[PDB]
């Protein structure tokens, strides 16, 4: 790609594993069944962009920016988000993931306010010092994914299953949670559920 | 019922004896049983209760000052309003000293006692009040708990599998190790402000 600005294109089907992307700006375009295992997006300008049935195993981003991005059936493992660059002016719903795989990703200390992490498997990602309001895990599996000091104020767990947030360290005020995985809240408390 | 005359009696059996309001003072009862006996407000005054079993008795109101109950198993009783802070508690600090099963207990004092291993199972346990009381290990299996207050109740290992319209608050109490069952066990959640569905 010799071109810094993109708008309005369809990449399709394209292979670009490995390959490192800088410094480009794409606006409205979308990405879909394209490969970009272990690529690199160095300093990049995502802006109302989508990713639909793409693979970004292990993808790096550091420096590169997104905003308005969605991720749609997209393999997405291992990305550490924390060296993305992110604004000091914070905004709502900035990104959003349906039916992705997101296991062992970093989200560590950063601002997801109202973000969809929805019906996205979501194994042993790291959720640490984030901000999660109004977030939203409808029908998310969260199996081994760490919250610690993590808000999750206003947040949707809805028929999600396997998370684990101890109360004690967590803020969950006006959450919502759907029985009967709902009364694993209770395991901060070392109750015997049966 | 003809007025006890001894303060001792052992191995014996008292059946459909009506002693409603007698009053009974200082008598030791070792492995006996009362079946079928009216005690409604008897005063049991500094007696002692060892290795007994009361079955189908109404002790409704009975008032228990410095009366002691050890290896006391009540069944099918009626017990109604009874102050149990006033009777004798041991020093001696042993688990299981007290069993109830299909019970009334309704309206009865347990506040600040020691009651750990305490059965209470398939009784009717309304508006009872167990502040501050130690249940350690206090089986609840399929008791009804409506009204009833649990206000820092030592619950730790307690066993309330099957029961209902038990009010816990969770942040109130000891509950670690406590054991509950779903649906009912939804109800500690209550503790939290979350939206549930």
């Amino acid at each position: 790609l010799e071109s810094k600005d993109y708008c309005g294109e369809s990449f399709v089907s394209e292979d670009r594993s490995g390959q490192s992307l800088e410094s480009i700006r794409f606006e409205d375009c979308t990405f879909r069944q394209c490969n970009f295992t272990e690529a690199e997006l160095n300093r990049c300008k995502f802006r109302e962009c989508e990713f639909v049935d793409c693979n970004l195993s292990l993808i790096s981003i550091p420096q590169t920016s997104f905003m308005e991005v969605r991720f749609v059936d997209c393999k997405m493992l291992g990305v550490n988000w924390t060296s993305a660059q992110w604004p000091s002016v914070k905004m709502e719903g900035a990104l959003s993931f349906e039916r992705c795989i997101l296991n062992d990703s970093l989200f560590y200390g950063l601002y997801l306010a109202g973000v969809k992490m929805v019906e996205c498997r979501i194994h042993d990602a790291n959720f640490t010092e984030a901000d999660c309001e109004d977030a939203d895990f409808t029908q998310s599996d969260l199996k081994g994914s760490t919250f610690h000091n993590t808000k999750l104020t206003g947040a949707s767990f809805i028929d999600a299953v396997n998370y684990h947030i101890d109360i004690f360290h967590n803020d969950i005020k006006r959450a919502r949670f759907s029985l009967p995985e709902a009364a694993s809240l209770l395991n901060s408390l070392d109750i015997e559920l049966s």
